[PDB]
């Protein structure tokens, strides 16, 4: 089998981007936030603290014919940027693109923090990293892709997010249309849960190419390209005016500059971030001052790449035996 959904940015900046997902009988569909630094599957429900809820779309489990409740079973999640949620767990067919898991871990949330609240696009997480990361208690849950493995063509999913534009998440199979040139493969470390390899170096806009190990995680669930301290240094030093500020809580830059691109290397290989891709515009409303794209992960102790790096790539989650990670430029 094989599924292909569509995933869409949820607001002008790609903060985040939401794949449409069929839950229950008859199907309930809610768009949720398709995270390869994560493990859990859960969803804003009839559960859900309703102060908490702001405009999302629920899972009703008792209106579903095939939903039962998972006896015992909770769990609770916090993610790197502070936020958090909890809640009980039902089992429900769940369906992405055409592709069907039953007796899918659904996890319903009985109290969200505000920022989740607060973004009404989204109306819950699918977690596609390991699956000892998932939190539910007392017995672990198996990811969607975990469940649907077997079932895959081949044991592979495909993460293509767009610039400013829709993108697809592929299971099951390798749209050979969907990328340029060839997929460079990299090794993977599951030692932490996550999809974890290690970067061959950097350049910055023309500038040559720094050949250093950089380990981090592939992480479609993070907007942001985090990275260490002497390299977001390097970048923003070619751009006038630039400066990390404590104040916003990171590297600012003027919105009349032009940006540089940055390459990050996947072996031999190298992948062209657009410098468009590393504006994140007014740090508040009619402010001169601009967000930038790439940052410090000095104090997050793991550099992540995150949407602005993965969208500049077709990249492959490959889950065979020995798993390991392919981008393609595109």
């Amino acid at each position: 089998s094989t599924g292909s959904a569509t995933t869409t940015p949820i607001d002008s900046l790609d903060d985040a981007y939401i794949t449409p997902v069929q839950i229950g009988t008859p199907a309930q569909t809610l768009n949720l936030d398709f995270d390869t630094g994560s493990s859990d599957l859960w969803v804003f429900s009839s559960e859900t603290t309703a102060s908490e809820v702001d405009g999302q779309t629920i899972y009703t489990p008792s209106k579903s014919t095939t939903a039962k409740l998972l006896s015992g079973a909770t769990w609770s999640i916090s993610y790197g940027d502070g936020s958090s949620s909890s809640g009980d767990v039902y089992t429900d067919t769940v369906s992405v693109g055409g592709l069907t898991v039953t007796g899918q871990a659904v996890e319903s949330a009985k109290k969200v923090s505000s920022s989740f609240t607060e973004d009404s696009t989204i109306d819950g997480l699918l977690g596609l990293a390991f699956s000892t990361l998932n939190t539910v208690s007392p017995t672990q849950q198996k990811t969607f892709f975990d469940n649907a493995k077997a079932s895959l063509d081949s044991p592979v999913f495909t993460a293509d997010l767009g610039y400013h534009a829709p993108g697809t998440y592929n299971f099951g199979f390798i749209d050979t249309t969907a990328y340029t040139g060839s997929i460079t493969y990299t090794a993977v470390s599951t030692k932490q849960g996550f999809w974890e390899w290690t970067s061959t170096g950097y350049a910055v806009g023309s500038g040559t190419f720094k050949s250093t190990s950089i380990d981090g995680i592939a992480d479609t669930g993070t907007t942001l390209l985090y990275l260490p301290a002497t390299v977001v240094s390097a970048y923003w030093a070619q751009v006038s005016g630039a400066k990390s500020s404590s104040s916003v809580g990171g590297y600012v830059f003027p919105c009349s500059a032009t940006l540089p691109s940055f390459t990050f290397g996947v072996g031999s290989a190298r992948i062209v971030i657009p410098g468009d891709y590393i504006d994140f515009g007014p740090i508040s409303t009619g402010s001169s001052s601009c967000f930038g794209g790439i940052q410090s992960s000095a104090g997050i102790g793991i550099n992540i790449f995150g949407d602005v790096a993965l969208k500049a790539a077709f990249v492959v989650f490959n889950g065979a035996t020995t798993p390991t990670l392919g981008f393609a430029s595109k």
